[PDB]
């Protein structure tokens, strides 16, 4: 079967939230983390690995901390090398117990054996108030790709087109995305909980079963609702 469909009243309402979209925009903006053919140095905790990525910004390194649910993922991935993309947060990232140091949930593949030749298009249906005004792709070129991955490539062209993520608020009150995939289909609550205080890493954890989606039958649809 599949998920069952956000009930009345289920999905978070941003005018709920009293924070800065900020902090939320900063998770889906030009910030993340993209590694290819990487091998985890380290290990803090059981279920976690790290990684040291060669740094786009100037020639040197970052160190991103990546946390699965559990040990087992984390020991699926150690030496193997994989490929790592997802949402960063470096606020409560702690490598043991800087703009250089982040952490994040899942976003990792083993490399080989996951490559295309080429690049598959995976289409994005956009709703606003239920009617399907927009539409965009995204591409990919792994067989199995991560929802995270996906999730990201899709809000991020929202926030840079859509304005979905503003500094201060979002243009709508509610948003979901929805992954389907064969008999299969789930979704993530695109806004943050209610409150005055938003919680990256508590939020970004949902992407720590490093759930992934074959590229070439995941079908992405993103609902979103409006300010009256």
């Amino acid at each position: 079967e599949s998920q069952p469909d956000p009930k009345p009243d289920e999905l978070h309402k941003s005018s709920k939230f009293t924070g800065l979209m900020e902090n939320m925009k900063v998770l889906y903006d030009d910030n993340h983390v993209s590694a290819i053919n990487v091998k985890s140095i380290d290990q803090f905790l059981y279920f976690d690995l790290i990684y040291s990525i060669k740094d786009t910004k100037l020639g040197n390194y970052d160190n991103v901390r990546v946390e699965f649910k559990n040990k087992d993922l984390a020991d699926k991935y150690k030496d193997k090398y994989v490929d790592v993309f997802g949402a960063n947060y470096y606020y409560q990232c702690y490598f043991s117990k800087d703009k250089r140091k982040s952490c994040m949930y899942g976003g990792v593949t083993e490399h080989n054996g996951n490559q295309l030749d080429k690049y598959r298009s995976i289409t994005v249906r956009v709703f606003e108030d239920g009617k399907n005004l927009l539409s965009f792709d995204v591409q990919t070129n792994k067989k199995k790709v991560t929802a995270q991955e996906l999730d990201y490539l899709t809000r991020h062209y929202l926030v840079k087109n859509k304005k979905l993520y503003e500094f201060n608020n979002s243009p709508y009150e509610t948003g979901y995305i929805k992954f389907i995939e064969n008999e299969n289909s789930f979704w993530y609550d695109m806004m943050p909980a209610p409150g005055d205080k938003f919680d990256q890493s508590k939020y970004l954890m949902m992407y720590n079963d490093n759930k992934m989606v074959d590229s070439k039958d995941v079908k992405i649809e993103v609902y979103l609702t409006t300010k009256k």
